């Protein structure tokens, strides 16, 4: 699918619900709502709209892949702690053939806890962007326009 | 319980909703409704019937196998990659005194990614099937209804 | 929040909605239900009172993580098999700043299997009890008693 | 090769020549004979015959993987000890391009011992099986059959 | 014994004759001397007595726990660094057959040096406390009580 | 500095010289001049210039990261081979207080080889891009201006 | 079976036929049919006798034990290289149930090569003898006297 | 020094002095004098005398290889605990240039918890006698009066 | 001994009577008749000859290792999978002091499975040759020349 | 405390009495007594004192740890072995808030067996000096007198 | 290209401008002068011509392989030091398509220290040739001769 | 050579060269020219003198090393980030036959990140002093004065 016709999945996963209310020194003070708000314009300057999501709960995060893998024109995900520890989340973006597919993480994981420094996603993720704040989320959406393009 | 008077409960992990639509290399071009009616076969030629799911939760799985604990003669298992992450199903999976339970991968997990080949679910399966296309399935059964009689 | 208040939030991960119904030997004969009752009382006793919760589903548990962050005074948490698994516990419990946090086993995991010896609720959990059996329920009210006055 | 045409090779490595006489909870308490019979009447089951073989000796066993590379259908293997330690076992099936291998354990080593987990040989059988009890080479003769027509 | 009949053998290991002079963030700012009040208050609320020790000598501890082995209770015991490195402490509470054990630690080692996050002691201790400040011995004392009783 | 004052320093490491010559699948058939006209583009986007440079030789890059301290407005560097070798690179860029960092890769190191996975660089660079292809060093510029702007 | 009805068999692996031709100051100056001459005066002053073998194939060992098993009063093996690499013989072995086995080194293998420190044959011998010279298959024969009887 | 010009010192380490109380499957029912009189009589039998000693402290028994080192014909020692911790010991025993050293662990080190497997005592010690019983005292006085004779 | 007295041993492992039957890419076509007959011409262009011999058997190496030892100029081995596994082939070949080894590989093992990477052998031959094709035998008929002359 | 109101206390650890008896190559022909005059005279050359010590019980170094916290001016210390395993006198040191620490160690411990190489100690001394030889203590009182001024 | 037509490119890397000025009997007494005669005897007897070349610095070394990729038939490489530590070369050599590459290390690394066991040479070369002293070379230039033709 | 007859070399690896300009808490306020200053009145209060230098480039290090080798009476060397990842500095250094070599490093390298931790430098430096300050230099220097001596 191209941008013009179909939206850009965004989803994001538990915790982020909070965005912004704490740790500002990592995250920021822009809530998940402003992150919503600035996918919904950067899509919007390369001709495409987005479809904005979050939750806290594994398979419902699996679902919506399986949604997006039929009825989006790519994926950016930020799947907070299930990047450590799902490979439920990885293999259900592995059935999405062909779509392209970008992981963001707020903070640079790789200058946290040991554990945080793996993510499963990476694994399949055509990109992944990490310690480029919120600001991340505007690279997904870019990268998706140049590669539905 | 008998295969006489009691579901052989099969349940089935994230993703496998999919199962025919990509891969056939590896996990075969049959769906898992095929996989379903496989199962419905074998345990009929032995007597018996089954009670089939699906489940991208974590969650529903675990509530599934209490569900089995009382009502079901035993249990076939393919966690998906749950397999690999969820000592929740494991730990379910251990309540179920006497029950046979028999794990199935249709692929060679061995074969696989480093992370594949380790199952926490097999530290309680009594037995454990992979690489053995959907015809693990029926080795469930079959064994299933050696021990469940 | 004081325990004049506001409610101490006890929750309870997977499978531990079976406690009482086998291996007595690690776990003791008390149901969920008895420990319940344990907790209203050691809350009582000190002038509280308790909202005591099970679930299987790791994103219901980090949803009410999320509501005792706003409305309780501290948390009493047995992760059950999730202790060991669930970055995204680890994380919720993480936005709960300056709420105090007691993590309880029953069993002491130090003596079981290795991937038990491990627990991510610890890195954030203010007191860990590990194999005071349901007593420990009533250290961590205790405990939260103390710090929340 | 079909099973019309050609025998389905088993072997069994060492001390399954004393299969029966010890640690019934584990293995059973049928002998190797015993088992001989059940494959003979499993291969007969599917139109099939089978060449039964027992060897101590690493060597003699990599012999007989080159004898069924050449005038067998299959190979059916329980590997024993030398599951774990024989890279020679491995690179001998490795030769026997597009020949069905299924390798089978009678007890469930995921339960047993560390360096029982880790098998070579299930680096190149197609599918194995583990802790079905003699069963489980019933279960390797109908994989074969089902791959050998 | 019985708290009636026996005193608890309340052990302190190295360094701790020095709590309350530094670090009040991570270890409080009560002294051993207060902690000891805390132990005969608790115990005498249960109808028991304490033996309060505290040394910086491995085979003292050891000697100490060979003496409660015959004439006490229980043990409480903060082995503060050799929870980390005496094998010879371990072995000596593993001779204390039948005697309840809990060990405690002020500050929660999960959270510190990667060294302190493991426990020899806990391998025989019944119950593990961590991070309840003093007021875990007072636990300790409750658990025994309990016990003992 | 501002991009206004002051040139983005952009480095390449090892091999990148070649970069469109080979590989296509996974580096782009881009040349390391065609990266360079993009970066310049980029940066005259959001009112800044580039100062681009590529070597082979670690020592060269660290002095270059001196200059870049004193006289640039922030650095994107793609470090190539030394991402994974490099501790002098990571403490040239400890040196650069307050200065914005990003790290980039035209690959996915993360479904590389092993070795490939770790990168010394990203325990400094504010921000790190993989597996975006050559726009990676576009969203290295997009960061710097936004953290410099 | 006693000292008196069956002899002591005492097995040696690979390379053990060569000892005394080489590296005296580790293991002696001593042939290894001067080694079989100090077992035959060993159990001789015992009321035994023995069966002294050598050979450098591991199925061979294996058969070799399963004959002591059915006709000896105990085993006195030094695996040499086996030792570190043969789960065959510590399975042979382990059919061997109630009888006294002795495992022998002629030096401390703790002080070589640390792939040299681990033997299989441990877990099951109940006693390992290591860097005793030729005088460890004296006390391997003084061990089996004194469990025969 | 021979045997017949000075003792033989037979040194125990922690917990020693309980043996004969508790585990008899594993340790036997002899105490501890019982095994100082099986030494004075072992070493008689060749015509030597020991020096019989147990402390829980580290320090202590390294006092006493000091003293054997200026005093004695050899050492037999079981560490103890020790065994796995005590580098001290290890350097203590490094210091007795030309003394013969036995090690001896009266239960199978090898097949017990994992950290028991191992022994810094080991890497001096000439000979490693375990699971011996307590005839693996009586082995390490037979070497030394081989070695010191 | 000289290349002129005695004949050049070469020995090879388990499976290499299959060579040139598959796997070309990795191995080449020649077959093992062919790398002898490669091997009886280097050897002659030096003045030489050999003895060419290959087994399936771990034991059956370890005595021509043994005869070599006594009756031959040089070895040069490919022990194929034993290189990995076979403790008992260093032992052997650390019987055959001042002789000349060399080890070979067809295949660059350093480019395969990591379990490849590593060779017991390597630890005695004098020189190791790998990924030269079966040209790598006639460098090692070359050193052993060099050597031996 | 200056240098020159109160002793710098200088300990040693185990087995250091026995300085210069042996391994001249390594530590020196020195013994303790001439290292203790050497401190005397760096410490006089500076305006100080020393306090020199040497014990083999972890817990009496403890004890003096405490005494200097109090009593005296910086503490140059060689652990010897305890500087691998005790975990003891690095907590004792950490208890000497603002008080001058150097670690001295006479041999290089990280050209020395691997368990050699890692110190407790060295997580809290100020500096470390090691395989500078005997001089090496008069390195430490240098840099405690530096730093008690 | 061939042999008639480019030189092969013989690449030395750190202190080997030192060989022949100590530990002979590990790299031998030729002086890298005398190697440098041994290549271009050893090309010229092929029909060849080398251009031997030595650096200390890694970077020049990645200059110069891409020098080769361009101008010559073939590298035979001795990264020395670089070998363990130099992804930078791999990358380098990873440039050369189609080039014959053999690795050379004059002592056989396998026997050396665990870090120098391992070279990321060794993933791209050809032909790896270790501990064959300078004579490895000369097994280089054939193997490219080989190879070019 | 004498202290007399030649300077000591005193070598600093990248980045030292911006010494004072940031962290005075880990690495003090002077910069490298304040140290050279140090160094040049510390050899001179001994009656030698120095030469001091710093670079970035690694293979400049080890030519300056190998000038040392011939020129100069012995090396301080301050490696920095090369400390931790140069194989190549530490051959050059195995070059310096007889020369007297000191490693220095300012900071305490074993209390910052773990991969600071360790030096391949320190396997040949005679003598290593960390976390002394600048005054280490002085250390170093003093050091080669008296082994020079
Ligand atoms: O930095 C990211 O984007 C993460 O994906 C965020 C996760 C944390 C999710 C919650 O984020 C919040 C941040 C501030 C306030 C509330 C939630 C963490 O598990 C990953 O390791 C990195
Ligand atoms: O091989 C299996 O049965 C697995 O359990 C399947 C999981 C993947 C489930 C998704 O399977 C699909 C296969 C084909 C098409 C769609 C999904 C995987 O994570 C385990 O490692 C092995
Ligand atoms: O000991 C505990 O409380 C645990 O948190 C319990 C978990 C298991 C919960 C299920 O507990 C039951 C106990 C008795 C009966 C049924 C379930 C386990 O996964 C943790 O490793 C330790
Ligand atoms: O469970 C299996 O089939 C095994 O392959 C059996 C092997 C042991 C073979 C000997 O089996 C006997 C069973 C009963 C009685 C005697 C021998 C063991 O090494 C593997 O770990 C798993
Ligand atoms: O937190 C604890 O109770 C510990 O057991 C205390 C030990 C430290 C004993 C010294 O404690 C002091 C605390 C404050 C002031 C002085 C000493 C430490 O080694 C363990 O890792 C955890
Ligand atoms: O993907 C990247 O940008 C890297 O930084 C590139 C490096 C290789 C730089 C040379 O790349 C070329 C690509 C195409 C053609 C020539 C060189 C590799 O070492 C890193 O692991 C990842
Ligand atoms: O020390 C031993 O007895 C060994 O078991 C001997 C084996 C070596 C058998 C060959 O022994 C010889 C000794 C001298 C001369 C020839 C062979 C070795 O692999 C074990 O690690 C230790
Ligand atoms: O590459 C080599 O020469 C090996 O020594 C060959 C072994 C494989 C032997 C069988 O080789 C064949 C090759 C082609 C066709 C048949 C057998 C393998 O185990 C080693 O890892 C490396
Ligand atoms: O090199 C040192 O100073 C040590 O701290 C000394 C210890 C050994 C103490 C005994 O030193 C002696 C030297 C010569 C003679 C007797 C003892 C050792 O455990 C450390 O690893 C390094
Ligand atoms: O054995 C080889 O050729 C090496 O590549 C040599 C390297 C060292 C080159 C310096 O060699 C010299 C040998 C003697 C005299 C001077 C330098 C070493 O780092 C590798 O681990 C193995
Ligand atoms: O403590 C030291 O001397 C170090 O060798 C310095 C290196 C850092 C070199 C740059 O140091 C500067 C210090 C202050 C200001 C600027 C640079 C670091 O990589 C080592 O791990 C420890």
């Amino acid at each position: 699918r191209s941008l013009a016709n179909a939206p850009i999945m965004i989803l994001n996963g538990p915790n982020l619900n909070l965005l912004g209310q704490r740790q500002p020194e990592i995250y920021g003070s822009d809530t998940l709502a402003d992150v919503e708000a600035l996918c919904v314009k950067a899509a919007a300057a390369h001709g495409g709209t987005v479809d904005f999501r979050q939750s806290n709960h594994e398979g419902e995060l699996v679902d919506w892949i399986h949604e997006a893998r039929l009825n989006h024109c790519g994926i950016v995900i930020n799947p907070a702690a299930y990047s450590h520890t799902s490979v439920a989340i990885l293999d259900a973006l592995n059935t999405c053939d062909g779509l392209p597919v970008v992981e963001v993480h707020i903070s640079n994981i790789h200058q946290r806890e040991p554990f945080r420094h793996h993510s499963y996603v990476s694994q399949r993720a055509d990109g992944v962007v990490a310690g480029c704040g919120v600001q991340g989320y505007v690279f997904g959406v870019e990268r998706i326009a140049a590669l539905a393009g």
